[PDB]
């Protein structure tokens, strides 16, 4: 157990990150919404930094490193909440930054109530499945694998292969802990069906911003420089079918 893979996952990963809202002035979808995507932008940052500190991450062919993050950084996000969540405050709100802790106003101020209810479901399921520290940031890292282009990616070899081996630390992780071999089969289908309860929600998040965008004049929501240039050329590649999630179950 504690293998090196451990060691560099539980080393590299982001500190806390503020979404520098004002929480003195009275909610407003605006200002919610303007303070959610300057949040996105500053952890896209973290992600970056995060990802290319992966072990094998740098192998990839370089457009393939910029895709993958392009196109998973909503799962990775999400999933992240959904943890700083459930231990921060046992799920009972959204903690998606120490200045920035949704509780059911702000999720309808917000106009995403439904999104922000299943993001509060995959919190809960954090404490429902008792996931260890490990088990979610080995889980985090398999995420950033999981949502390619359907004709693949420019070396999809390389990316199968990298794949494979996050899947092997898992099991590792997973087997480290059960003497039984029951435990052990039932405990990867448990963590493989939370992985893909997260593409569902980050493809709503996606549809959501994406309108948003598009509407972002008309309801005064600023979009930083990356949000905006990743959510109108990389996202509809997704909405559209031409990028989609692995998923492990039908
Ligand atoms: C990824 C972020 C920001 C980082 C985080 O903690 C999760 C959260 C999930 C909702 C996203 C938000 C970034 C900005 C988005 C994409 C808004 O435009 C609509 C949905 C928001
Ligand atoms: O032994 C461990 O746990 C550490 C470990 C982790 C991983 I992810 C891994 O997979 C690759 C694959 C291709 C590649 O170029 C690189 I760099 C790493 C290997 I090999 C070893």
């Amino acid at each position: 157990c504690q293998p090196i893979f451990l060691n560099v996952l539980e080393a590299i990963e982001p500190g806390v990150v503020c979404a520098g809202h004002d929480n003195n002035q009275p909610d407003s979808f605006a200002a919610l919404l303007s303070s959610l995507n300057e949040l996105g932008e500053r952890q896209l940052v973290h992600v970056v930094k995060w990802a290319k500190a992966l072990p094998g991450f740098r192998n990839l062919h370089v457009d393939d490193q910029m895709a993958v993050i392009q196109y998973s950084w909503m799962g990775l996000m999400v999933f992240a909440m959904g943890w700083r969540s459930f231990t921060n405050v046992n799920s009972r709100m959204l903690y998606f930054a120490p200045d920035l802790v949704f509780n059911e106003y702000r999720m309808h101020k917000s106009r995403m109530y439904s999104q922000c209810v299943r993001m509060r479901h995959l919190s809960q399921e954090f404490g429902w499945l008792q996931i260890t520290p490990q088990e979610f940031l080995c889980m985090k890292a398999l995420l950033l694998f999981s949502i390619i282009p359907v004709d693949g990616l420019k070396n999809q070899k390389f990316f199968d292969e990298l794949r494979m081996n996050y899947i092997k630390e898992l099991d590792r992780i997973i087997a480290c802990k059960r003497k039984n071999p029951t435990s052990c089969s039932r405990r990867f289908y448990q963590l493989t069906k939370l992985l893909d309860s997260v593409q569902p929600i980050a493809r709503e998040l996606h549809q959501f911003t994406f309108d948003l965008l598009i509407k972002s004049h008309m309801v005064s929501v600023d979009f930083p420089e990356m949000m905006a240039e990743i959510i109108s050329v990389q996202v509809p590649k997704i909405l559209s079918g031409k990028v989609k999630p692995i998923y492990f179950h039908t």
